């Protein structure tokens, strides 16, 4: 099925997923100049320390880590945001080489990869019914830039050899997604799809101002895992990133002057 390859890749989704083309399909690219301070946006609230991991798994397109999602435990709430919405999975998009990997880009400018922590508005019972909602889904992105290593990463990567194909999982219990983000929650908010087929347009984006910065040594081993299932030619997962999509008929808020 869909993929980031040349046959089944971003240029091929429309056909089995029209909405690809639709009016609020993400990412996009940020202008800065034109994104506007919003005094109405209330102070965004990350609250992650009752967060209750499980597992990550290699899904043949990037790999996930998933929360209990059974009470509220991990939840995002303010900002941009009405109720609560609780953390189910994250996961990330990256490169094969430094200068590309991130979904959004910032003036145009593209990092080596994006961090995303998926979200669902908890007034929906479920995340299978909020994404059937325009306001279902809440995803805070992160950018991350090559430079100093992520202490709070380190797991993350060392657990990578143990689901290099597609189809493993393995146990991911006690990891503290707040090692993750950056020191600053100041960011740019607009309403948006998954990134990913199906690219449903149930999401408000949250997308972090500053970059966390990962080690090289520590991008390098994402660029290890495989698209394909064990026993399969290899093809390594690298530049499973969908480009910036158009802006249509949106308006990127910033929550810092
Ligand atoms: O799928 C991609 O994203 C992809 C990206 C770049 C090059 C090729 C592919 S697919 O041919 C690899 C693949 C996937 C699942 C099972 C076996 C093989
Ligand atoms: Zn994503």
């Amino acid at each position: 099925h869909w993929g980031y390859g040349k046959h089944n890749g971003p240029e091929h989704w429309h056909k089995d997923f029209p909405i690809a083309k639709g009016e609020r399909q993400s990412p996009v690219d940020i202008d800065t100049h034109t994104a506007k301070y919003d005094p109405s946006l209330k102070p965004l609230s990350v609250s992650y320390d009752q967060a209750t991991s499980l597992r990550i798994l290699n899904n043949g397109h990037a790999f996930n880590v998933e929360f209990d999602d059974s009470q509220d435990k991990a939840v995002l709430k303010g900002g941009p945001l009405d109720g609560t919405y609780r953390l189910i999975q994250f996961h990330f998009h990256w490169g094969s080489l430094d200068g590309q990997g991130s979904e959004h880009t910032v003036d145009k400018k593209k990092y080596a990869a994006e961090l995303h922590l998926v979200h669902w508005n908890t007034k929906y019972g479920d995340f299978g019914k909020a994404v059937q909602q325009p306001d279902g889904l809440a995803v805070l992105g992160i950018f991350l830039k090559v430079g100093s290593a992520k202490p709070g990463l380190q797991k993350v990567v060392d657990v990578l050899d143990s689901i290099k194909t597609k189809g493993k999982s393995a146990d991911f219990t006690n990891f503290d997604p707040r090692g993750l983000l950056p020191e600053s929650l100041d960011y740019w908010t607009y309403p948006g799809s998954l990134t990913t087929p199906p690219l449903l347009e149930c999401v408000t984006w949250i997308v972090l101002k500053e970059p966390i910065s990962v080690s090289s040594e520590q991008v390098l081993k994402f660029r290890k895992l495989n698209f394909n299932g064990e026993g399969e030619p290899e093809e390594l997962m690298v530049d499973n990133w969908r480009p910036a999509q158009p802006l249509k008929n949106r308006q990127i808020k910033a929550s810092f002057k």
